[PDB]
C-alpha cells in the first residue's frame, strides 16, 4: 500500500536521524570536554562510533531493501553491507563487556570507582577489540564460509538483486556463539558481581556523604546552623564571620569560606572517628553498639553523627528494642519522634537500615553508583534489543519452518533501534548533561 510506504519511511528517516545525530553528540562531547576523558568514556567512544557506523552505512541500506523490496546495490555492497552489520553488533556487545570486566577490577581495586587501565592501554583494548572482531565478521562472509547448499540459497546469491541472509547450520550457531552469546554471558554474570560488591562494600563514610552530602561552601542546614563539607558543624551563631573564624582555626590557613576535597575529606575522617569515640564514652550508647552488626553499627553512627550522644540516648525505648533485635518494634518508636519530622527522607534510610540489616535503603544513592546503574541500563537495554533476534535466530537453525521472513527483519530492526537509545540514556550522567546543552546552545 501507498499509504504504508510513505508511512513507513518517515518512521524510517526519524529513526535513521536519531541515530547519527545522537552518536555524532556523544563522540563531540567526549572529544570535546577533558572531565569526560575517561576510560570508561573511551568504551563508549567505541559503542557510539559502532552505534553511528550502523546508522550511517547498515540502517540507511536496511530501509531501502524494504522499501522496495529488492537489492539495487550489487552482490560485493550486499556481502560488504552484511560484514558491516555484525561487525557493528559483534564490536559493541564485547564492548560492554569489556566495560563490565573493568568495573570489577576497579571495585574490587582499592581505587573503589577509578580504573586500572591507563589511556593508552584502553586504546589497545578498544583497537583489538575492533581488528579481533573485523576478521570473525569479514572473513566468515568474504571467504563465504557462510554460503548455503540448498537451491533457494545460490538463487540468492546469483542473483544481483538478493541480498536475503540465507546461511549455512554452522555458521548461524558458531559466529552467533562467539559473536553474541559468549561476551553477553560473561557481561550479565561478571556486572551482576560489579552491583553485588558495590552494595555491599558500602561503608558509614559513603553512607554519610549519601546523607549529609557535600559542598565547599558555607551554608545553612534544615536547623539553620552553619555547616560545611559533609553535615559538618560550624558554630549555632546566626553570624558569618563567626562561622568563618571558628572555621579558619580548624583548617589552619586563610579559608575565606572555601575549602578543597582534600581539606573536606580530612574534617570528615575526624567527625566520624569523634562518633565512634562519643559512643564508645557513653554508657547507655556501649552496650547497644556490642550487639548490632557491622550495617545497624553505621546506622547508630549516622544518628550520633547528625544528632550527637547526648541526643541519640534520648530514645532510650527505642534503643532497649535494638539491644532485643526487634528491629521492626524499635522502627515504629524511632518514626515517633521529632528526628524523623525533622529529617524524614534521611530518617527513612537510617530506620530502613536497622530493620533490614542490609544497605537496601542506600541503593544507588551515590554518585559514583548512579554511574554504574546508568552502565547497566545500557547492557540490559542492548540485551532487550538482540536477544530476541538471536534466540529466533538460532530457533531457525534447529527448525527451518518456525518463525517468517518478515519475523526475522521487524527482529532484527528492535535491535537496530538500540542505536538511538544509548546517547538518550547518558542523559542520566550530569557531566554529559551539562556537555550536551553546550553542544546545544540551551
Ligand atoms: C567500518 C570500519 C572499517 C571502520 C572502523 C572505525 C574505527 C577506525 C574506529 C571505530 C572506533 C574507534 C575508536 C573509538 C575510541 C577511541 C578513543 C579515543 O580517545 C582515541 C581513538 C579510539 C581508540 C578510536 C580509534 C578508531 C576506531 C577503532
Ligand atoms: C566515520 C566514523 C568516525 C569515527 C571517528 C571518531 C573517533 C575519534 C574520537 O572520538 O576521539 C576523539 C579524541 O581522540 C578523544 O580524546
Ligand atoms: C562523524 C565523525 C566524527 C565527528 C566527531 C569529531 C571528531 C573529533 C575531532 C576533534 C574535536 O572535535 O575536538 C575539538 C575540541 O573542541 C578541541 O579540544
Ligand atoms: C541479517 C542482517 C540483515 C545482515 N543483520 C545482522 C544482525 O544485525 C546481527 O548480525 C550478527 N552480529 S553478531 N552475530 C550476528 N549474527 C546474526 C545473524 O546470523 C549470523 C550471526
Ligand atoms: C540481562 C541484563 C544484563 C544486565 C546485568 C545486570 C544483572 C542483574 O540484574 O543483576
Amino acid at each position: 500500500d501507498e499509504v504504508w510506504v510513505v508511512g513507513m519511511g518517515i518512521v524510517m528517516s526519524l529513526i535513521v536521524l536519531a541515530i547519527v545525530f545522537g552518536n555524532v553528540l556523544v563522540i563531540t562531547a567526549i572529544a570535546k570536554f577533558e572531565r569526560l576523558q575517561t576510560v570508561t568514556n573511551y568504551f563508549i567512544t567505541s559503542l557510539a562510533c559502532a552505534d553511528l557506523v550502523m546508522g550511517l552505512a547498515v540502517v540507511p541500506f536496511g530501509a531501502a531493501h524494504i522499501l522496495m523490496k529488492m537489492w539495487t546495490f550489487g552482490n560485493f555492497w550486499c556481502e560488504f553491507w552484511t560484514s558491516i552489520d555484525v561487525l557493528c553488533v559483534t564490536a559493541s556487545i564485547w564492548t560492554l563487556c569489556v566495560i563490565a570486566v573493568d568495573r570489577y577490577f576497579a571495585i574490587t581495586s582499592p581505587f573503589k570507582y577509578q580504573s586500572l587501565l591507563t589511556k593508552n592501554k584502553a586504546r589497545v583494548i578498544i583497537l583489538m577489540v575492533w581488528i579481533v572482531s573485523g576478521l570473525t565478521s569479514f572473513l566468515p562472509i568474504q571467504m563465504h564460509w557462510y554460503r548455503a547448499t540448498h537451491q533457494e540459497a545460490i538463487n540468492c546469491y546469483a542473483e544481483e538483486t538478493c541480498c536475503d541472509f540465507f546461511t549455512n547450520q554452522a555458521y548461524a550457531i558458531a559466529s552467533s556463539i562467539v559473536s553474541f552469546y559468549v561476551p553477553l554471558v560473561i557481561m550479565v554474570f561478571v556486572y551482576s558481581r560489579v552491583f553485588q560488591e558495590a552494595k555491599r562494600q558500602l561503608n558509614i563514610f559513603e553512607m554519610l556523604r549519601i546523607d549529609e552530602g557535600l559542598r565547599l561552601k558555607i551554608y545553612k542546614d534544615t536547623e539553620g546552623y552553619y555547616t560545611i563539607g559533609i553535615g559538618h558543624l560550624l558554630t549555632k551563631s546566626p553570624s558569618l564571620n563567626a562561622a568563618k573564624s571558628e572555621l579558619d582555626k580548624a583548617i589552619g590557613r586563610n579559608t575565606n569560606g572555601v575549602i578543597t576535597k582534600d581539606e573536606a575529606e580530612k574534617l570528615f575522617n575526624q567527625d566520624v572517628d569523634a562518633a565512634v569515640r562519643g559512643i564508645l564514652r557513653n554508657a547507655k550508647l556501649k552496650p547497644v553498639y556490642d550487639s548490632l552488626d557491622a550495617v545497624r553499627r553505621a546506622a547508630l553512627i549516622n544518628m550520633v553523627f547528625q544528632m550527637g550522644e547526648t541526643g541519640v540516648a534520648g530514645f532510650t525505648n527505642s534503643l532497649r528494642m535494638l539491644q532485643q533485635k526487634r528491629w521492626d518494634e524499635a522502627a515504629v518508636n524511632l518514626a515517633k519522634s521529632r528526628w524523623y519530622n525533622q529529617t524524614p527522607n534521611r530518617a527513612k534510610r537510617v530506620i530502613t537500615t536497622f530493620r533490614t540489616g542490609t544497605w537496601d535503603a542506600y541503593k544507588f544513592c551515590l554518585k559514583e553508583h548512579k554511574a554504574l546503574k546508568t552502565l547497566g541500563i545500557i547492557m540490559g537495554t542492548f540485551t532487550l534489543c538482540w536477544l530476541p533476534f538471536f534466540i529466533v535466530n538460532i530457533v531457525h537453525v534447529i527448525q527451518d519452518n518456525l518463525i517468517r521472513k518478515e519475523v526475522y527483519i521487524l527482529l532484527n530492526w528492535i535491535g537496530y533501534v538500540n542505536s538511538g537509545f544509548n546517547p538518550l540514556i547518558y542523559c542520566r550522567s550530569p557531566d554529559f548533561r551539562i556537555a550536551f546543552q553546550e553542544l546545544l546552545c540551551l
